[PDB]
C-alpha cells in the first residue's frame, strides 16, 4: 500500500482531516510549507520552498506527492501550476499533482462544464478560482461566499451553512452542469451528498477532490468510502 504525501500550507503540517476520512485505510503524510501571503524573498524562493518539502516527503517514503494549497495551485492560473508540478516531479523522481489539477480532473469525471463556484471564504477566492477554470474552458456561471476570513485557517462551518451556501449559489445560477465549493473550512464532506440529493447536480469540493485525485495518481486503485457524493461513489 503506497504511502501519500501532501503539501500543505500552514507550517503544522497535518493531513486535512476533511478528505483523510475518505480512506480510513490508506497512509498519509504532510509537510508544511508555513509560507506567507508575500514572501520577501522572491520567486525562486518560493518554488524551493515547494520543492524542497516535496524532497523531504519523498524522503519520508511518499510514493506520490499532492500540492494541496489553494492559492499556489490556483492564483497564477494554470501555466504556473504545470510548471510547479514538473518541478516538483523532477526534484522527486514521484508522480506529482495538485488541487486544481485534482479539481479540473473531477469537474471533467463528472462531465462538468458550466459550474456555480461557492466559498465560506472572501470573494477573491471564487474570482481567482473561476478566472483559472474559464482558462481551460470551463464556464463559470456565479459566485457565491460566505466571508468567513478564519476559513483561511482553524474555523469549521457547519455542514447545514455549507449546504444552504451551495444550494442559494445554484440558484442564482441554475444553468449550471455542477458545483465547486472551495475553501469550505475544516470539514466539507457531509455538504456534499446532501446538496447532490437536493438539487441533482454533482459537487466537487476542493480538498476531497485533492485526496481522490491523489489516491488515482498512486496506482493502489482504492475507493473512497461510500456515501459521500456522485464523484466518490462512482469512483
Amino acid at each position: 500500500t503506497p504511502t501519500i504525501g501532501m503539501i500543505v500550507p500552514p507550517a503544522a503540517g497535518l493531513v486535512p482531516a476533511d478528505g483523510a476520512r475518505l480512506y480510513p485505510d490508506l497512509p498519509f503524510i504532510a509537510s508544511g510549507l508555513g509560507l506567507g501571503s508575500v514572501t520577501p524573498e522572491g520567486y525562486d524562493a518560493v518554488i524551493e520552498s515547494v520543492v524542497d518539502h516535496a524532497r523531504r516527503l519523498q524522503k519520508q517514503g511518499a510514493a506520490v506527492v499532492s500540492l494541496m494549497g489553494t492559492s499556489l495551485s490556483f492564483y497564477r492560473g494554470a501555466a504556473f501550476n504545470a510548471a510547479l508540478t514538473v518541478a516538483m516531479r523532477e526534484a522527486t523522481g514521484l508522480p506529482c499533482t495538485t488541487m486544481s489539477t485534482a479539481v479540473l480532473n473531477g469537474l471533467r469525471a463528472l462531465g462538468v462544464r458550466r459550474v456555480a463556484l461557492a466559498t465560506a471564504y472572501i470573494d477573491d477566492v471564487n474570482e481567482r478560482l473561476a478566472a483559472f477554470l474559464a482558462e481551460e474552458s470551463l464556464v463559470p456561471t456565479g459566485c457565491r461566499s460566505l466571508g468567513i476570513t478564519g476559513v483561511e485557517a482553524m474555523a469549521r462551518v457547519d455542514t447545514a451553512t455549507l449546504v444552504d451556501l451551495c444550494v442559494r449559489a445554484f440558484e442564482a445560477a441554475p444553468d449550471s452542469d455542477g458545483i465547486l465549493l472551495s475553501c469550505g473550512g475544516l470539514l466539507t464532506l457531509d455538504a456534499i451528498p446532501e446538496v447532490e440529493r437536493r438539487l441533482g447536480v454533482p459537487v466537487v469540493s476542493s480538498s476531497p477532490a485533492g485526496f481522490w485525485d491523489a489516491v488515482r495518481l498512486a496506482g493502489g486503485g482504492a475507493k473512497a468510502r461510500p456515501g459521500y457524493g456522485r464523484l466518490f461513489d462512482e469512483s
